[PDB]
């Protein structure tokens, strides 16, 4: 009714594959054993600053249980090696203590209705969603950094939990861009949702995440 109703994309099944694309970028400490770099707080970081230390990895077909909560680490101010969930199809350990990730692709609802998303961050998550907010239909790679004002901005410690509601249509693939940073130590990337008429949250995206071919012409 008076809920946000973002725009989505159409494609035939033959131009559709399963899962999101991931890029991983370096985020160094200032020094290693204010050890951590405050750069991630800069207003320009999400749009272009985040690539300035180079990339180190990528994957495709990211699907299913994409959230994590690593609060087992014992030492701060120190790179700590650990593995991403198996959802990411990325075998190597990463500097889990300090890194930047961009996840992008399309969310397709299994039914038409109001979806509520919830994010919980350590350190930083940005949520863009819709063809007029995240990126253009079938032009993801070129338009990935042309995102608009955030649908959710979650930052540790003071704004770490956020939520948003979007009314979505079964037939539509919605551009989604999820940005994550860890500056130091513990790492939480929790992105879940409540489908229509559903009380319990889920962190399993299986059957909701897709990629469309970048053929350009609004598909
Ligand atoms: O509490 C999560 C928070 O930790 C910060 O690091 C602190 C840590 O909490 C503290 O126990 C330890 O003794 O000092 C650390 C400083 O390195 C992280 O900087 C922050 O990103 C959060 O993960
Ligand atoms: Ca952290
Ligand atoms: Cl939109």
């Amino acid at each position: 009714a008076h809920y946000p109703r973002p725009e989505g994309c159409s494609s035939p099944p033959n131009a559709v594959s399963v899962g999101l694309h991931m890029d991983l970028y370096n985020y160094p400490y200032l020094y290693v054993k204010q050890c951590w770099n405050p750069e991630y707080q800069d207003p320009n970081f999400p749009r272009y600053g985040y690539k300035k230390y180079g990339s180190f990895g990528s994957s495709d077909h990211v699907n299913g249980k994409i959230s994590w909560d690593h609060n087992e680490f014992k030492e701060g101010c120190k790179p700590i090696m650990a593995r991403l969930p198996t959802a990411y199809n990325y075998p190597a350990k990463i500097t889990f203590s300090n890194f930047t990730m961009v996840l992008s692709g399309y969310f397709k609802p299994k039914s038409t209705g109001l979806y509520k998303f919830e994010i919980h961050a350590d350190d930083f998550i940005l949520f863009n969603f819709g063809s007029k907010n995240a990126f253009e239909c079938c032009n993801r790679e070129e338009s990935i950094d042309n995102f608009g004002p955030y649908v959710a901005y979650a930052m540790w410690p003071n704004e770490a939990d956020q939520e948003l509601e979007v009314y979505l249509f079964e037939d539509s693939y919605y551009p989604i861009r999820l940005f994550y940073n860890n500056r130091d130590y513990h790492s939480k990337f929790m992105v879940g949702f409540y489908p229509p008429n559903t009380e319990e949250i889920t962190y399993d995206f299986d059957g909701y995440l897709y990629m469309l071919d970048d053929t350009g012409n609004e598909c």
